[PDB]
């Protein structure tokens, strides 16, 4: 039985209503729950969903050099596959493998409706509206590593901001936007942003274009016999239009705004 | 010296003005020429650009089972790397390797301005306007393999259309659109469609959303020592914003419309 690391993130992995009464994998629903089922069917494996204990995507400690989050679970052999909205990055590719992308996305800006912001330049040239990102993920790293002037300005602000503009989870960032009367904006991937925009109370929206262009991949530890089957499975699902059906199912069919 | 297979396709690889006076690689300019230079710099290789002899992207002969085009050049050891708008697909992944995507795209519809078509459904429910794709590529295969009703109908038409609706090159498809007074539409990737829309005489446009979501990758033959360095190089260029800069350079800085 293959241990699948994933993260509680709507609409990828969520608790079913009355999840307490279900056992194991049956506790959960979402895009990545369906993707896990599809891949397992294609490659012929039994699997168990294990929600990442620390609740993080994955970053390397510049102190102890230890990987946390889902990346950590793979690196240290606690899980055999990661089926979550895990961004394909250089630093991660150096320690784990990724399938070709199952979803295409970029960093985006979330505002409370009515906020006078339409771009990253708009954010960077003012101080009245605060903004941040989730911790321990690719978005925080993006700003840390950027040599593009606008993003460097944004990082210089966010890195030193008090109280902290970095949130433990995406949900916490969204809640912060919703409660802050337009005085907090949140930087997050377009996929999560677009989802939230179609959820009650319909008070947030994505503004401007994406800051970058990248993808989520299904990840496996280096040397895994699952590497190739997983990659081919993702491409088959892509080409058969199943990934498009799954996105429509979890983002728009369920649309509430 | 590494042989780089590529294809004459604007704005990826084009002849410089007065190309006859230049030698070797310096005869050429474009997105993929710049990408080749960037990758070679990162991975420390000397290279020679060789335009694919048969002028094809790459498909397998359901008869001889022989791969043609750039895929063929890699499969049969005539080239060591492909740096071109070559789509990452299942069938190709079974015989060659691809880097993670350097560009994201989908199949799209090109029309002569004023053509009463705004979608794939619009095309499929009529017969007055003909439509086709380029031969020996991923777009033709998409329609061949689709089980989506609208696309199945389009394939059933295109496969048996007289005279042939399939063109040898993208340029031939574009010229056919331009010359046909709204009676021909062309199915091609969004990237090439978007490019053409900003080129004189500014008589074409992209209509509707993309039919799929996929990527171009830099390809290497199975067992190549260049596989990992090329993959990491693409991700480095992605993350440094170089891919975005190159797209802006060749599509929009170079806009005529
Ligand atoms: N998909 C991101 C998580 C969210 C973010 O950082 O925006 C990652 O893999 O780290
Ligand atoms: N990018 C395509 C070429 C053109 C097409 O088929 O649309 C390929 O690699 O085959």
């Amino acid at each position: 039985t293959v241990v699948v690391t994933t993260i509680m993130e709507s609409p990828y992995v969520m608790y079913k209503k009355n999840h307490e009464m279900f056992e194991g994998n049956d506790k959960y629903e979402g895009y990545c729950v369906d993707l896990a089922s599809e891949i397992a069917k294609h490659i012929g494996i039994k699997y168990k969903i294990a929600i990442v204990p620390d609740g993080k995507y994955g970053a390397r400690d510049a102190d102890t050099k230890i990987w946390n989050g889902m990346v950590g679970e793979l690196v240290y052999g606690k899980a055999e596959i990661a089926i979550a909205p895990l961004t394909i990055t250089l630093v991660r590719e150096e320690v784990i493998d990724f399938s070709k992308p199952f979803m295409s996305l970029g960093i985006s800006i979330m505002i409370k409706k009515g906020t006078p912001i339409e771009s990253a330049e708009d954010l960077a040239k003012q101080t009245e509206i605060a903004y941040g990102t989730v911790d321990s993920g690719s978005t925080k790293e993006f700003f840390r590593r950027s040599k593009i002037a606008v993003y460097e300005k944004m990082w210089t602000y966010m890195r030193s901001a008090e109280p902290s503009v970095f949130t433990r989870t995406t949900a916490e960032g969204v809640a912060r936007v919703r409660k802050s009367k337009g005085k907090f904006a949140f930087l997050l991937e377009s996929t999560m942003n677009e989802y939230t925009e179609q959820r009650k109370p319909c008070d947030t929206m994505k503004v401007g274009g994406n800051l970058d262009s990248k993808g989520y991949g299904v990840a496996t530890p280096k040397g895994s016999s699952l590497r190739t089957p997983v990659n081919l499975a993702v491409l088959k699902l892509s080409e058969a239009g199943v990934l498009d059906k799954l996105k429509n199912k979890w983002w728009y069919d369920k649309g509430e705004c």
